[PDB]
């Protein structure tokens, strides 16, 4: 179990962040495994992957994901210049993060169609401090907790639609939660 922060564990970069409300425990396991256990948590994001990520990585993930409330399971990362927070959402809890968002297209990859959206965060925390930035999303129609994600298919589709990414920062398989409960155990490669 660890303190919020970043680093490396068993060859994999990890990032764990939370708002301090309590109620969430993040654990680094062997190889690319990590677990999250939460009960009436605040806001939090944690997972394993790479720093920096790439625009053509094939990411494999497998495990269990059991949210009770607002939570996402995604390939998650950021780019710099432009600053972008992105998500390839494989599963979620009570809230589809694209609710009310502008649909920017569709892309088929790894066994399902995904809907594409762009949203904006205004004066919110980021990898470079408080800022206004866009978020790119690919939301999988066929929910799952294991699989393979060919990131290039998503990044290329986004670029085609005008959702350009800058230089890649971190890229991980992450469990995100917003004032919810749940458990998850995920292995990344
Ligand atoms: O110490 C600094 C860290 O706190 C900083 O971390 C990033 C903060 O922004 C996080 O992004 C939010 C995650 O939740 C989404 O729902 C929101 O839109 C984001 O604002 C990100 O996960 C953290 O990596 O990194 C820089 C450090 O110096």
């Amino acid at each position: 179990t660890i303190q919020p922060g970043t680093g490396y564990n068993n060859g994999y970069f990890y990032s764990y962040w939370n708002d301090g409300h309590g109620g969430v425990t993040y654990t680094n396991g062997p190889g690319g495994q990590f677990s999250v256990n939460w009960s009436n948590s605040g806001d939090f994001v944690g997972g394993k992957g790479w720093q920096p990520g790439t625009k053509n990585k094939v990411i494999n993930f497998s495990g269990s994901y059991n949210p009770n409330g607002n939570s996402y399971l995604s390939v998650y990362g950021w780019s710099r210049n432009p600053l972008i927070e992105y998500y390839i959402v494989e599963n979620f809890g009570t809230y589809n993060p694209s609710t009310g968002a502008t649909k920017l297209g569709e892309v088929t990859s790894d066994g399902s169609v995904y809907d594409i959206y762009r949203t904006q965060r205004v004066n919110q925390p980021s990898i470079i401090g408080t800022a206004t930035f866009y978020q790119y999303w690919s939301v999988r129609r066929n929910h799952r907790s294991s699989g393979s994600v060919n990131t290039a298919n998503h990044f290329n589709a986004w670029a085609q639609q005008g959702l350009t990414l800058g230089t890649m920062d971190y890229q991980i398989v992450a469990v995100e939660g917003y004032f919810s409960s749940g458990s998850a155990s995920i292995t990344v490669s």
